[PDB]
Formats: C-alpha cells, structure tokens, sequence
C-alpha cells in the first residue's frame, strides 16, 4: 500500500523516458493497491548526475499526472542516494532530498562494497541526524547470510529495505535473480526487513511486484507482517515517525 522506493520521474535516470511512461507506471502501481509512492530517482556520482532542479521539475509534473490516475494517489518526493562522500555535505545542507522531507534518507551501495565501507558511510550519515533506510539489502555481497552484520546496522539506527521482485519464488525457467531471491528470503526469515518497496522503473524488465510480494509474505510470514512491511513501516517513514 505504501511504496517508498521508485523510479517514476521521466527523463532523469534509468526510469521512464516520457510523461506517458510515467503515467502507465503509476497506473500499474495503483492497480496493485499502492496508494502512496515516494519518488526516489537516482542521485549517483558518475552515473546519474541530472541536476536537482530538473528532477524537481519533472517530479511536479508527475505529481500532476497522478491526478489523472486517481484522486487518492499521493506522490511524495525523495531520492535514491548512491553513497559517495560528497553526499554528506549535500544532505547536511539539504541539497539532496530525504524521503518526504523526513529524517529518513534512502541510501544505496554497490554489490561489492566492503562491509567496513557500508558501516562507515551509514555511521557518518547517522551523525548528521539522518536515519538511513538501506536500499535493497539483498544486493550487497557483504550482508549475504550475515545476520550479525545486518543486526549491527539496524542496532546503530538503520532500517532495511528489500525489493518486491526478490520476494517472489525463484522461477522454474528463465530465473536470472536466484541469488537475490535467496538473500531476501534469508533476511525475511531472520526478521531483518523493515520495508518492502517497488524499485519500479518500467513495465518491461522492472515493474512493481508489490501485490504479488504482499500475498507471498502474507502466506509465508502472516498478514500482520505483510501489513508491517508494506504499510505500517513505510507510513511511519513517510510521516517522519520513529519505528
Ligand atoms: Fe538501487
Ligand atoms: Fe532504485
């Protein structure tokens, strides 16, 4: 019901190319039962360096477009911030957005980022009074099968996010993400996940799987847990409330 990680702004990153694509992506998200989407387009040194004024501009146009989808679809502003050290000054001085202007910022790393680097970056952001929500923790080799490390990040004041796509069963044929599904399944079993979110980009390779994932978590982990990960926690994040 509340999706805190999405790529829905046209012509700013690897998401929609056009207004028409953004609308179609919103529509599919709405169809699946999502009622609030936080826009978190990429901020990444050397990869996604679209200027902030453009991202904000196209964002506001997507927010308008969302009215054509449904009147109760709320679009919030945010950023998926790949960590490089310049990001610290940007956050301190609010030149890079948090999630709906809350304390929470969405932070990502590389698949092969060493734990010590992860731990260090997140420690420094915490020192800014900003709470990291760690994007797609199933991506990071450093956390694979590592309850102790994830726990250590959570215990110092981080929250964790897993992509809906990796919540799904590994497919009998054509499975290209088996290792990330196994990782997400590990974290869920260990009860190490605060949030499941879309990371949606398009309707081909990367659609939302929020309805499918919600049902799967309901079946395997109970409805209350599904509510927690897909509604209650995301809602606290959007409303700048402590979890
Ligand atoms: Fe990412
Ligand atoms: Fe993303």
């Amino acid at each position: 019901m509340i999706d805190i990680h999405s790529h829905i702004v046209f012509d700013v990153d690897d998401g929609p190319k056009s207004r028409e694509e953004s609308k179609a992506l919103l529509a599919e998200s709405y169809r699946q039962g999502v009622r609030t989407i936080v826009s978190t387009s990429h901020r990444r040194k050397g990869m996604f360096e679209t200027p902030e004024e453009k991202i904000a501009e196209n964002f506001l146009q997507v927010r308008e477009i969302a009215k054509e989808v449904a009147s109760d679809l709320v679009i919030a502003y945010g950023a998926e911030i790949y960590y490089t050290p310049d990001v610290l000054d940007k956050l301190e001085k609010k030149r890079i957005p948090t999630l709906n202007d809350s304390r929470y910022a969405l932070i990502e790393f590389s698949m092969n980022t060493p734990y010590r680097d992860i731990h260090s970056a997140l420690s420094k952001i915490l020192m800014l009074g900003i709470t990291p929500v760690i994007a797609h923790i199933e991506r990071y080799d450093a956390l694979e099968n590592n309850e102790k490390r994830v726990r250590e990040l959570i215990d110092m004041g981080c929250y964790t996010q897993v992509n809906s796509s990796h919540v799904l069963k590994p497919k009998l044929f054509g499975e290209r993400y088996k290792f990330m599904k196994k990782r997400a399944q590990y974290f869920l079993e260990q009860d190490l996940v605060h949030v499941i979110a879309s990371d949606m980009h398009n309707l081909d390779g990367r659609p939302p799987h929020m309805a499918e994932a919600y049902d799967l978590v309901t079946q395997k982990y109970g409805e209350a847990k599904a509510q927690e990960l897909f509604i209650d926690n995301p809602r606290k994040i959007v409303m700048d409330q402590l979890i």
